[PDB]
């Protein structure tokens, strides 16, 4: 009945986990620039509401930003945030969860 | 190359198997064990909890001391969870930042 450190940490890695399609799409970005959900879904062959789906996700975990484009269409693109940004989020991310899990694990008063 | 798939990489080889899990709490729940009380409880192979624990021993998870009464053998013992979160804290720190010096 005692709580466990590796399994709250097994759950807080799953909580940060990718799908293989956020890589894909994350690193699509990357290397193209800033692309529409359509353009995307085309070039991974994956459908629109499947991309906009991962794209709320990497969204709000601030690994991709949106910014608008007026250039005849009007609508937003998907940019990749640099690594040295994904990477400081992550890390306050994981730390968050560490910080968290702590707290079951006090010892004393 | 992409900080995405290294930070994929670098979980996997943070990442618990659920028997190592399971191993943890036999160990804290219960005292220092030989690997074959550990197996048997936990309805696993010997040779695979030996193999996760060291896994866990050199992550700083598990500690061991040797005893020779008759077969020389090693008796494990779970690290205290203060000491697990702080060490799993550092290691993961460590690898962020390995990935970090990759894109710098
Ligand atoms: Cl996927
Ligand atoms: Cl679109
Ligand atoms: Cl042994």
């Amino acid at each position: 009945h005692m709580s466990n450190p590796l399994g709250e940490l097994v759950k807080a890695l799953e909580k940060l986990s990718f799908k293989p399609s956020d890589v894909r799409i994350y690193s699509l970005l990357l290397e193209r620039g800033g692309m529409r959900v359509s353009e995307i879904a085309r070039e991974l062959d994956l459908s629109a509401r499947f991309v906009r789906d991962r794209l709320k996700v990497l969204l709000k975990r601030g690994f991709v930003r949106r910014e608008i484009v007026e250039k005849g269409w009007v609508g937003y693109i998907y940019s990749a945030e640099k690594p040295e940004k994904v990477l400081k989020e992550f890390k306050s991310s994981i730390l968050g969860e560490i910080e968290r899990i702590e707290k079951m694990f006090t010892d004393g008063s």
